[PDB]
């Protein structure tokens, strides 16, 4: 139906739903917020400059991210914005402080948005919450962990690497 852009990344749909639906959510620093959450089994590319990448999720769940790119920094760069975009708890527990960005014309950025920004900001706390898991690399899965190391052992949770 279309595209949009998020986190500096031509978004696509391959397959799922739009509907819409709100939640309030508990960050880290005991803020709220009220997200628009598509609830439902829906599948992205990614395309930027640097990096490439599909995206399988389900409510407020990642299932699946492989990614490709210039190299560990690029790569990181693509993860971020879906780990955003996933909606998860263990994101939106990564927040340390108020979440208050605001446009030249001193209007909030949208909660997404907020989200975004704070780890585009540093994405060290929402790495390490975020969860490891064995891969199998008889299957050609290159990991990444917490830290950007590449690994053909472990990676975090949904995540491989393809270039």
């Amino acid at each position: 139906s279309s595209s949009f852009s998020f986190g500096g990344f031509t978004f696509k749909r391959t397959s799922g739903s739009s509907v819409k639906r709100e939640e309030e959510v508990l960050t880290g620093n005991l803020q709220t917020l009220k997200i628009r959450v598509h609830e439902g089994y829906e599948e992205f590319t990614m395309v930027g400059r640097r990096a490439t990448a599909i995206l399988r999720k389900a409510t407020r769940r990642l299932i699946q991210l492989i990614v490709s790119g210039r190299d560990e920094q690029s790569i990181a760069e693509a993860i971020i914005v879906a780990m955003v975009f996933s909606q998860e708890d263990c994101m939106i527990k990564a927040v340390r402080g108020d979440l208050n960005f605001v446009n030249r014309a001193n209007q909030r950025l949208n909660p997404m948005h907020q989200l975004l920004r704070h780890f585009q900001k540093d994405a060290k706390v929402l790495f390490q919450n975020w969860g490891v898991e064995p891969i199998d690399n008889v299957m050609g899965m290159i990991g990444i962990l917490p830290d950007m190391t590449p690994s053909i052992e472990m990676s975090m949770r949904g995540v491989r690497i393809s270039k």
